[PDB]
This record gives structure tokens, C-alpha cells and sequence, in this order.
């Protein structure tokens, strides 16, 4: 089940107007307040006209909309359950504009959401694209509005929120695919929950930025319920994913040819673990007591070239625990894991202790001190984020977290770690006054001017509970050293959500819950327009476009060279993230160079280590004078 954001609007002076409507299933038996009654487009000697169907209302005055429910017919019959759809809101009930939420729902009679931002509106409106079997009709038992208790314009320069994403899914687990610019999602064997699973099944769905469509699928052909993964994109550009409810496969997907290949067992039984790409296209993963059992789980490689997974007992997992009081079991979760030079892997956190991680033989591990500042000895911050904005310097940002996973606070703590050479311990700092709220079971991206996005989370960690909700984001720019915070969303995103970023610019933030019969299910995704995207009037600035490329697959230490239609001041590189359970450890980005070669004609050069440039795809984004952004070219970077 899920919950709406805001309280049920009287519908006693409700007018509704409907395109087709049937004698004995009115347009008005969606509002009268029986559970047995429905509404249903014309059938049988009426004729079968086919979707789109709509469903307009008049609520008489203004109110403040954040939200609506519609609820099946509840006889048991499959006819006119809706699929995709589009929310519409107006103030004269002629101009409707952009929808305020749109998307797919699932194929079955429980009540379905549609929760976005607070508007003003006297007219809303439901348009059912399509039905969920693809049949030609359309029906509601019992539709309502809801409304928040005030309205507060966003205020200017601070960004903006919406539209919402609905979704088939709660996406607990979320990758951008690079060929296509899709965001694929996955929660577990069911929709909307995870425990007694049988194994060998996992609910995908994915979401296409241009169009608009949302197509879910099912995989079978892995044999691997994806729920609680490691996840990491190889040099090969395929996306490992690794453990969980079936604790010991692996998954391979493909963006090029759009499947999902079988990959190799790993040696040891994981879940909850990270994995990381390495400097020479490998992925290490350490840890994971999640699932497959509680014991000492030391690191492992993987390689894409010979298809196998070796194990490296050397590299020990003792000296990265946390003092959890749940012992082993959380300890070993969530690494803030990073691929550096040569084969190394930098482990920030999540305990107090960092380490070295290194892959070439047996492996071993080596002490890189502890996260500090003057402030004081940092305490364990688990599922709290790290981020690399700057890879050529060496700088990751850590913030948030708690001692433990759950029922302990969370704190405001915020530090910079700069890296140099594989073994010796780096130089940690405060950043700035910390955090305004503190937050755990947040996520976090990269943009491209490298300054970090920070949403979501709660300030206590109590699991599959809404509690304690923080609804205001925050923003980190380097070259001032201050946190910013922007306009606040109305969708609570804390266990189980995920954030991406776009290859527009934008962010993809959504999921929550995965609970079953829990009311903190969330079914969909919202997204957030930064403040470099907008002018001094308020609209949508004109972004600069990148023409001509000389190519889109480049080795460590060659050259590209582009063309624009307009004079650029910065440019980055970023890479395409991947995100599950607060870890993120495929995103970095690289900070440019660049040449005037004269003529709106720039020239670069990619990093000729492979530890700071790490091979796949990555998103390459030109700034102007102005600070906007382009939309992304996809690179391929290789070794
Ligand atoms: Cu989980
Ligand atoms: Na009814």
C-alpha cells in the first residue's frame, strides 16, 4: 500500500465531465462515496472507443492541490484498470499547460497515487492514455483530490521541483543507461516488496527523459533476484551487479544491444556490499554480511575479459568495521569506495578508520588514518555519502550518517579528504560548518560545475518509517566553501531511495519504502531543476550546444577536439552514476583544460592516469559566461 501527502477535499459541490460515459456506470458515480460503484466508458452497443479518456473536474473555488487517488473497480474485473496517464491542473479550465505528473501505474485493483508539488489550481484534470492490458476502455470507482494546509511560492535562484514520475515500481535501485539516456530501475521479485522470495526473478522499469515513457519488464535469464546490490560499471561498459536475495550471482547489462547477459558466481556469498570499478577496468568488492551469512567477507576481483571472479583473502576486512551494536551483520556495509591509481581502491568510510585497498596479487590492505579535523576524531557515519567532484586533485566529500544503521541520530558532520599517492594517508579537513540538517538514508550527485547535490533523508534512522523528514535540500560549491540551501520538495525520500543525474543537467530523485502492507510505499520520482538552467527573469536560459565532435571513443592521454555555437568559459567531464542504498561509486567528475583553437573551436586532454580517468561511459558538458549548461555528448573513455 502507499499514503498521499495531503488531506481529502470536500466533494459535495463537485461538477465532473467525462468524454464517454454508460447508462447505470455515470461520470458522477466516481464521487458519490461508495466503493462498489464505478464509472465506465461506453461498451458493448454504444460501440468500443479506444483511449485516450478523460476525466475532468470543477471543485467550484481554488485550492491548494498537491495531489490525487484513484482507486479500481473492485468486482474482480480486469476492465479499465489505467496504465499510463497524464495530471493536469488549471485556474479558467481552457489553458492546462505542462503535466504536474505523469507516468505508469501497476496492473492490479489497490489504490494508485499521484503525488506532486503544491499548486493553486480550481480545475483538475485525469487523461488515461492507455489501459493496462491494452483494451479500449476505462474505469474509476472513487477519485479524490487532496490539498496542503498553505501555499509558499519557491523562491527565486534556489531551483525548482517537479514533475513527478509515476511508477509501476518503488526503485529502490536506479542506472542511467548511456547509449540511450533511458534510467533503468529495479526493486526485487514483487513491485513492492522483497522478503520470502523464491529467487530468480527481478521487476525492472525504465524511463525515457525524451518521450516520456515509462516500460517495465521482467528478468528471468539471469536467475538473479537483483534486491541489495553492489553495483559498478566495468571497462567492458557493462553493468555489474552483484548479490543480494540470491547472494551469490551476478548480473551483466548490456546498454548497446539493451539485455541483460549471465555473468560468472562470485566466490563468496554477499548482500548490502559496494563494489568498485578499478583503474584498469576490474570491479573489487570487500564485505556485504547483509545476506548469504555472517562471517569475515575479505575482497574479491572481477575480470571482464576472462569472465571470472578471483578471491584475494589478503585484503582484509577487519581494520574498515564499524562499532554497529548490531555487530557483523551492518558492519560491513555500504564502503565508500573509490578506484584510484594503479589497481588501488581508497576506502572514505564508513568507519573512522580509512584504508588502502590494493589488488595485485593475493591484495592487501594498508592504514590511511583517520577522518578527522579540528574538530575532532569523526565517529562512524553509516549510510552517509561520499562524492569525488575534482578526481584530477583528489578531492571526495563525506557528509552525513549515523553510528548505527538504525535507531541512532544523525549528525551534521562534513569533511573534505584530498588524495595523492597509494599509501599514504591524506589531508583531512571540515567543510565549512557542516551540514544545516542533519541527515542519514540521503543520496547525493555530482554537477557539472562540481558542486555536490545534496536531498532527502531523516534526521533519526528508524527503517520503513517516515519519521523526522527532511524536505529542504543543500548544495556544496568549493571555491566558497558554503553549503546552500534551495527550495523544498513535499515527497518524503528516506530507506530505499536513489538519485541520479540526467545527462540534461537535471536530477532524478525518487523511490522510498519497499515494505509491502506499509503505507510508506512511494511508487514514483521527481525531478529538480537547478538554479545554472534558469535567467534573471525566472525562465528556462538558453543553454549552448556542443555541434561537432571529432570523436566519441577516446584512450587515456589522447585528445578531442569540438566545435560550439557559442563562447564557452568551463568545461567537464563527468561519469554515469549508479545508485542503490546511499552508495554511489560509479559518479566523479574531471575539471577540463581547456585550448582555444579560435572560431568557437576547443581542444582537451583526458587524464593519462586511468585512477582518476576511470574507464566507460562519461557525460562531457560545456559551461558559458553565464554558468549554463549543455545538454550531454557521450564519451567512451578506454585504456
Ligand atoms: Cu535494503
Ligand atoms: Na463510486
Amino acid at each position: 500500500a502507499s499514503a498521499p501527502i495531503g488531506s481529502a477535499i470536500s466533494r459535495n459541490n463537485w461538477a465532473v465531465t467525462c468524454d464517454s460515459a454508460q447508462s447505470g456506470n455515470e461520470c458522477n458515480k466516481a464521487i458519490d462515496g461508495n466503493k462498489d460503484t464505478f464509472w465506465h466508458t461506453f461498451y458493448g452497443a454504444n460501440g468500443d472507443p479506444k483511449p485516450p479518456h478523460t476525466y475532468t473536474i470543477d471543485m467550484k473555488t481554488t485550492q491548494n492541490v498537491n495531489g490525487l487517488s484513484m482507486l479500481p473497480r473492485q468486482d474482480g474485473n480486469q476492465n479499465g484498470w489505467i496504465g499510463r496517464h497524464e495530471v493536469y491542473l488549471s485556474s479558467d479550465g481552457t489553458n492546462w499547460g505542462s503535466p504536474v505528473a505523469s507516468g505508469s501505474w501497476f496492473a492490479d485493483s489497490t489504490t494508485k497515487y499521484s503525488n506532486f508539488e503544491t499548486r493553486p489550481a480550481r480545475y483538475v484534470r485525469l487523461v488515461a492514455i492507455t489501459e493496462a492490458n491494452g483494451q479500449p476502455w476505462t474505469s474509476i470507482a472513487e477519485i479524490n483530490v487532496f490539498q496542503a494546509s498553505s501555499y509558499t511560492a519557491p523562491q527565486p535562484g534556489l531551483g525548482r521541483w517537479g514533475p513527478t514520475i509515476d511508477l509501476p515500481i518503488v526503485p529502490a535501485a536506479a542506472a542511467i543507461e548511456p547509449t540511450s539516456g533511458r534510467v533503468l530501475m529495479w526493486s526485487s521479485y514483487r513491485n513492492d516488496a522483497f522478503g520470502g522470495s523464491p529467487g530468480g526473478i527481478t521487476l525492472t522499469s525504465s524511463w525515457d527523459p525524451s518521450t516520456g515513457i515509462v516500460s517495465d519488464r521482467t528478468v528471468t535469464v539471469t536467475k538473479h533476484d537483483m534486491f541489495c546490490p553492489g553495483i559498478s560499471m566495468d571497462g567492458n561498459g557493462q553493468i555489474v551487479v552483484t548479490g543480494g536475495n540470491d547472494a551469490k550471482k551476478t548480473s551483466l547489462y548490456d546498454s548497446s544491444s539493451d539485455s541483460w547477459i549471465p555473468g560468472p558466481d562470485m566466490q563468496v556469498a554477499r548482500g548490502y556490499q559496494s563494489s568498485a570499478t578499478m583503474s584498469d577496468g576490474r570491479v573489487f568488492t570487500i564485505g556485504g554480511s547483509g545476506s548469504g551469512g555472517v562471517f569475515e567477507k575479505n575482497g574479491e576481483v572481477y575480470s571482464p575479459s576472462s569472465k571470472t571472479w578471483t578471491s584475494l583473502p589478503n585484503a582484509k576486512v577487519n581494520p574498515m568495521l564499524t562499532a554497529d551494536k548490531q555487530g557483523l551483520y551492518r558492519s560491513d556495509n555500504h564502503a565508500w569506495l573509490f578506484g584510484w591509481k594503479k589497481g588501488s581502491v581508497f576506502q572514505a568510510g564508513p568507519s573512522t578508520a580509512m584504508n588502502w585497498y590494493y589488488t595485485s596479487g593475493s591484495g592487501d590492505v594498508k592504514s590511511a588514518g583517520k577522518r578527522q579535523s579540528n574538530r575532532g576524531v569523526a565517529p562512524d557515519a553509516m549510510c552517509g555519502n561520499a562524492v569525488m567532484y575534482d578526481a584530477v586533485k583528489g578531492k571526495i566529500l563525506t557528509f552525513g550518517g549515523s553510528p548505527d544503521y538504525q535507531d541512532s541520530d544523525a549528525t551534521t558532520n562534513a569533511h573534505i579528504i584530498t588524495l595523492g599517492e597509494p599509501g599514504t594517508s591524506p589531508n583531512t579537513v571540515f567543510a565549512s560548518n557542516g551540514l544545516y540538517f542533519a541527515r542519514t538514508f540521503h543520496t547525493s550527485v555530482v554537477l557539472p560545475d562540481g558542486s555536490t547535490f545534496i536531498t532527502g533523508g531523516q534526521r533519526r534512522g528508524i527503517p520503513f518509517e517516515d519519521s523526522t523528514p527532511v524536505f529542504t535540500p543543500e548544495i556544496y560549491v568549493p571555491e566558497q566553501d558554503t553549503f546552500y540551501k534551495q527550495n523544498p520538495n513535499s515527497i518524503v525520500r528516506v530507506y530505499h531511495s536513489i538519485s541520479l543525474l540526467l545527462p540534461d543537467g537535471r536530477v532524478f530523485n525518487g523511490g522510498g519504502g519497499l515494505c509491502g502492507d506499509c503505507t510508506t510505499n512511494h511508487f514514483d520520482a521527481q525531478i529538480f531543476t537547478p538554479n545554472y538552467l534558469y535567467n534573471s527573469n525566472g525562465n528556462l536560459a538558453t543553454r549552448p550546444k556542443i555541434t561537432r565532435t571529432s570523436t566519441q571513443s577516446v584512450k587515456v592521454g589522447g585528445r578531442i577536439t569540438i566545435s560550439t555555437d557559442s563562447s564557452i568559459s568551463k568545461a567537464s567531464l563527468i561519469r554515469y552514476g549508479t545508485a542503490t542504498h546511499t552508495v554511489n561509486t560509479d559518479q566523479r567528475r574531471i575539471p577540463l583544460t581547456l585550448t582555444n583553437n579560435g572560431g568557437n573551436s576547443y581542444s582537451f586532454q583526458v587524464p593519462s592516469d586511468s585512477g582518476v580517468a576511470l574507464p566507460g561511459y562519461w557525460m562531457l558538458f560545456v559551461m558559458n559566461s553565464a554558468g549554463v549548461p549543455s545538454v550531454a555528448s557521450t564519451i567512451r573513455v578506454t585504456q
